[PDB]
């Protein structure tokens, strides 16, 4: 009798949308795309098998023009469509962008939602940049603070942080493609970890015990090979440029490790040990490794950490 979760990835508003677009155009299998917006126009374009548009009565297919309760009432009244689409999933990802009206709004139902669906839910949102101004930073605040309350776990990116990613001039939408990918590879690395028997096998017992009920989170990986590649690899893992939740301080830690068939114990030691020593705290780890030979040369570290 073995199990098989089910991962849902759910856009609230317009960042939300076009994160779930930009994922399901890189290619996301196994994992099932909800989109749901006021705005009818962008939901039209949305590449989501299940669209849901709220709040039709209230702006007539238009977004909420900023006003947070708008997109909260706008959810409330179609609580019946969200638990349908969601009905089913083990875990949910919401991911929407803070300071409007329907991510902030609406983003925090749609996880109440879930996380009363029974799925562990986990929230990933922007903050807005700085020169959107200091009345978008405080709505966009109480939006995040009502995320915090409804999920099992939240990842916050502040988009001012993508200022110190890009130069002069990096398209403004290769930026975006960064922020997406906390989320795309930390759905990612979920399924991976649920799909594959590891030699030191965690699955989704796991995921739920270092997730559920614990606030905000980091999700993190990390690739490389050659020499010192296990403490390279943990260290791209942990590496938060964009995050506003870094790895210090962490509490509880779940670290797989896949490599092939010359994945060493010393070099899973330093793996470990690489993400102990950042946390500066003494770190309850769930620790799983996978052996693919398909593998050469590389290591994978994938982190999930909590308890800050
Ligand atoms: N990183 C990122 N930030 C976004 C993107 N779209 C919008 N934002 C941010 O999300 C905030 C809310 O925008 P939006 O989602 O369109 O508002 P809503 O649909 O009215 O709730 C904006 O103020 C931006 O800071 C996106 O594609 N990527
Ligand atoms: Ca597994």
């Amino acid at each position: 009798g073995s199990h098989m979760a089910t991962l849902k990835v759910i856009g609230v508003g317009g960042g939300g949308n076009n994160a779930v677009n930009r994922m399901i155009d890189h290619g996301m299998n196994n994992v099932e795309f909800i989109a749901i917006n006021t705005d009818g126009q962008a939901l039209n374009l949305s590449k989501a098998e299940s669209k849901i548009q709220i709040g039709e009565k209230l702006t007539r297919g238009l977004g909420a023009g900023a006003n947070p309760e708008i997109g909260k009432k706008a959810a409330e009244e179609s609580r019946e469509q969200i638990e349908d689409a969601i009905q089913g999933a083990d875990m949910v990802f919401v991911t929407s962008g803070m300071g409007g009206g329907t991510g902030t709004g609406a983003a925090p139902v749609v996880a109440k939602i879930a996380k009363e669906m029974g799925a562990l839910t986990v929230g990933v949102v922007t903050r807005p940049f700085s020169f959107e101004g200091r009345k978008r930073q405080t709505q966009a605040a109480a939006g995040v603070e009502a995320m915090k309350a409804a999920v099992d776990t939240l990842i916050v990116i502040p988009n001012d942080r993508l200022l110190d990613i890009v130069d002069k001039s990096t398209p403004m939408m290769e930026a975006f493609k960064e922020a997406d990918n906390v989320l795309r590879q930390g759905v990612q690395g979920i399924s991976d970890l649920i799909a594959v028997s590891g030699e030191v096998n965690l699955d989704f017992a796991d995921v739920k015990t270092i997730m559920s009920n614990q606030g905000s989170a980091l999700m993190g990986i990390g690739v490389s090979s050659g020499e010192n590649r296990a403490v390279e690899a943990a260290k791209k893992a942990i590496s938060s440029p964009l995050l506003e939740t870094s790895i210090v301080g962490a509490q509880g830690v779940l670290m797989n490790i896949t490599g092939g068939e010359s994945l060493s114990l010393f070099e899973a030691q330093e793996a470990a040990d690489i993400v102990q020593d950042a946390a500066d705290e003494d770190v309850n780890m769930i620790f799983g490794t996978v052996i693919n030979p398909e593998l050469q040369d590389e290591i994978v570290v994938t982190v999930i950490a909590t308890g800050f």
